[PDB]
């Protein structure tokens, strides 16, 4: 994880509802996921300061400093600064950036990933098996299928075949070559019915 002290102005694209997670100090706290954009790139952002939720509203322009980067994902916590951006610091985000930010990876391309990489996306549920301590969600698209393993509040998620699972910050792991996505401390799932 690398510290970025230089101010960076972005436009907020999306943000999730807050949800509970376990903090590094092993206390229940709330976080949310966001995507933001400059004129040339979008970024996934993990926000660990629930007081910033209003700032992370679609189309808000914000300037972030003293944030961190890990696996290409930005981390904003209590020691970070997030202020509204000044007018002359704002630059129009090309629609092509926003479309790319909204696109999901193909499962065949997730299957190519190195162990430890992180993935986000929306995928159709094919089958699920609720086990004693975790749940395996087999997700599918035209390019292949992959097992997603959820535990804790991502175990026994209320969903059915054909629903869409929106996955945030899942981790690729390989067991005997076979890749799968597993949840981590800052994963999030939402379900859209279909």
């Amino acid at each position: 994880a690398v510290l970025h002290s230089e101010p960076l102005t972005v436009m907020v694209l999306t943000a999730t509802d807050p949800f509970e997670y376990e903090s590094p100090e092993h206390e229940v706290k709330n976080m949310f996921h966001a995507t933001v954009a400059t004129v040339s790139q979008y970024f996934h952002v993990k926000v660990f300061n629930i007081d910033l939720k209003e700032k992370f509203t679609k189309n808000n322009f914000i300037t972030i400093s003293n944030y961190f980067e890990s696996k290409g994902i930005l981390e904003i916590n209590e020691t970070s600064s997030v202020l509204e951006a000044a007018p002359k610091q704002m630059i129009e985000v090309p629609n092509c950036i926003t479309r790319n930010a909204n696109a999901s990876p193909k499962i065949c391309d997730i299957q190519k990933g190195t162990s430890g990489t992180v993935f986000y996306g929306v995928f159709t549920l094919h089958k699920k098996k609720v086990k004693t301590q975790n749940t395996s969600y087999e997700i599918k698209d035209g390019s292949g299928s992959i097992e997603v393993v959820g535990s804790g509040q991502w175990h026994n998620i209320n969903c059915k075949e054909g629903d869409k699972l929106h996955l945030f910050c899942f981790h690729l792991k390989r067991e005997r070559g076979q890749p799968k996505l597993v949840c981590g401390d800052h994963s999030f799932v939402k379900v859209t019915k279909a």
